[PDB]
């Protein structure tokens, strides 16, 4: 069974962000609990353990058991990607983000929700999220996606059959011609 968010909350885990092999135009806050994309001159130390074309983030921890819940502010961004991934993802290129390439994450794009099955399931969300929630049941194999803001269900990916570790994954999407500055900030439980 997938819980109602109610459920899944019980859940809730501490997630922060690794600036360390963050896209390196990523602007971080001290806390580590937000990201935005900052301009062509706003960039991280260089290394080769980056994301080079995909504006992505990793989360921590990455883990291997259980249940994990946590929730993301999204705004009024107009794009962005939630949800998480197997810590061997590679990091140049290498992406199509599917299930079958270790990425499990919903996205918004172009006034559009997305679950990026391949082919991609188009979203009917007719309350827009300000905060989504992403719940984790290693066990069972299933990702589950919540409007916290309207306390529904988006979306679950199921019989994922997770093996090894699993971390969340961010993208605060390009910037829009400034409508999508705004960061993700990763936010407790209320």
């Amino acid at each position: 069974n997938v819980p109602e968010l109610i459920g899944a909350q019980a859940h809730a885990v501490n997630v922060i962000l690794d600036a360390e092999t963050a896209y390196p135009n990523l602007i971080f806050s001290d806390d580590l609990k937000s990201v935005r994309l900052g301009n062509k001159w706003e960039r991280l130390p260089d290394g080769p353990q980056r994301f080079d074309s995909c504006i992505i983030v990793l989360g921590s921890p990455s883990f291997l058991s259980g249940r994990r819940y946590w929730e993301v502010e999204v705004g009024d961004k107009t794009a962005w990607i939630l949800g998480a991934c197997k810590t061997s993802i590679s990091r140049k290129g290498n992406m199509t983000l599917s299930p079958e390439n270790g990425y499990w994450v919903v996205m918004m794009k172009e006034n559009e929700y997305q679950a990026s099955s391949v082919p991609p399931t188009r979203l009917l969300i007719k309350e827009p999220p300000k905060r989504v929630g992403i719940f984790v049941d290693y066990r069972v194999g299933s990702i589950s996606f919540y409007n916290v803001t309207a306390r529904s269900h988006i979306y679950t990916f199921a019989s994922c059959s997770f093996s090894g570790p699993l971390q969340p994954i961010f993208s605060p999407g390009t910037r829009d011609g400034g409508k999508n500055t705004a960061p993700l900030t990763i936010c407790p439980v209320g």
